[PDB]
Order: C-alpha cells, then sequence, then structure tokens
C-alpha cells in the first residue's frame, strides 16, 4: 500500500 498512499497524495494533481 506504499505505491497507493503516495499515489492519494499524488491524485491531487491529477484532479487538476
Amino acid at each position: 500500500g506504499i505505491l497507493s498512499s503516495l499515489w492519494k497524495k499524488l491524485k491531487k494533481i491529477i484532479a487538476k
């Protein structure tokens, strides 16, 4: 879940 934790943090850019 290591990637998944960083992924949701970076998801901010995906949403913008």
